[PDB]
């Protein structure tokens, strides 16, 4: 309900309602979503326009906001379509559509501005002079949590140098089968940091994946300078916790909640589909360790004013407002 919390819920679609709120309260994205030139797009088919509708209605409605038009636009209507994919794949499906629509426009490069970081995957031979680098972009990170107490330990394990010895030695081609060091190194961390946590793993004796219900800790403030190669004293890599996406119950079904800190000000709310309610820091952060938190969103402190900048009704263009109201006037009177 809007009167208690300030915010409205979504109506049921497993992990989408959790992600849509998370992307909506990324205010700099929301503004750019409104500036997409969707006037010459079809209503039923356009994913850009459907996300504009949800964002419009989440900003403006007092009642809960529908997602049926958005599901129909990218074809994930049934339950089995949601089950096959993960949250990062859904996030990639939404944000790629938004990025491609924003190309050749005033708000181009907004997705990579907010979400795209850079890393180097490297292989160094120990006893011969051969190094092999690849610069990769990333929009999300998938962190390991099995045998890891916290995020710091998971980032250590992410960047940990694997040795290649004995059986598994590096094929250097001309130099031959060589002993070597494999690792990954973060070059930059983006303003909005989507961190998924590896709650599933492969168990050999059952021929099937199984859930990890272990206690995993994550802080409100997250320093990550030690995980970057070349730090910046003018811009430290200190990250404020923004959202926590949570699962409960069994796998084939269950319940899907997101906790959120929409202004970056420690004032937490639980978004349980249609019922949005206030909650403590401890219900959002501490109590969702081990029920399992599966994705976390961190915003960079230096970029927090820009990322969570104030949206107004003036930031939605007139043609889009006129379009979405003309739908709602026709959609009401139909009986
Ligand atoms: O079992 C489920 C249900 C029950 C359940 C429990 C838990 Cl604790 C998390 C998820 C979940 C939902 C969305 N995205 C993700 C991503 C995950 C990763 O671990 C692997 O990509 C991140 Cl590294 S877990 C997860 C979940 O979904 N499935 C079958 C497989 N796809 C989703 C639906
Ligand atoms: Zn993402």
């Amino acid at each position: 309900s809007k009167k208690h919390t300030g915010y409205v819920g979504l109506k049921n679609t497993c992990y989408m309602n959790s992600l849509l709120q998370t992307l909506f309260f990324t205010n700099q994205l929301r503004k750019a979503v409104y500036m997409m030139p969707t006037e010459g797009d079809d209503s039923s088919k356009s994913v850009p326009l459907a996300l504009q509708r949800v964002f419009y209605e989440l900003q403006h409605s007092d009642k809960p906001v529908g997602t049926k038009k958005l599901t129909k636009s990218f074809g994930w209507e049934t339950l089995d379509s949601f089950m096959q994919h993960d949250v990062q794949e859904l996030c990639r499906v939404l944000l790629d559509n938004v990025e491609n629509k924003m190309k050749g426009t005033c708000v181009e490069g907004t997705i990579p501005k907010l979400f795209r970081g850079k890393m180097v995957s490297y292989i160094q031979c120990k006893e011969v002079d051969y190094r092999s680098d690849r610069r990769e972009d990333y929009y999300d990170i998938q962190l390991s949590i099995k045998g890891k107490k916290n995020i710091f330990e998971s980032f250590v394990d992410y960047v940990a140098v694997e040795q290649l010895d004995g059986d598994n030695k590096y094929d250097a081609g001309e130099h031959g089968l060589q002993e070597a060091e494999k690792g990954v190194k973060f070059l930059t961390l983006p303003p909005v940091l989507h961190l998924q946590l590896m709650r599933f793993m492969y168990d050999p004796q059952t021929d099937q994946n199984i859930k990890i219900n272990d206690r995993f800790e994550f802080p409100e403030q997250l320093p990550l300078d030690e995980f970057l190669q070349k730090t910046d004293p003018k811009d430290p890599a200190n990250y404020i916790l923004h959202a926590v996406l949570v699962h409960s119950g069994d796998n084939h079904g269950g319940h899907y909640v997101v906790y959120l800190n929409p202004k970056g000000d420690g004032k937490w709310c639980k978004f349980d589909d249609d019922v949005v309610s206030r909650c403590t820091k401890e219900e959002a952060i501490e109590h969702n360790y081990g029920t399992n938190a599966y994705m976390l969103v961190y915003i960079r402190e230096s970029k927090l004013s820009e990322v969570l900048q104030a949206v107004t009704d003036h930031d939605i263009p007139q043609q889009l407002v006129e379009r979405l109201q003309e739908e709602k006037r026709i959609e009401a009177q139909k009986r």
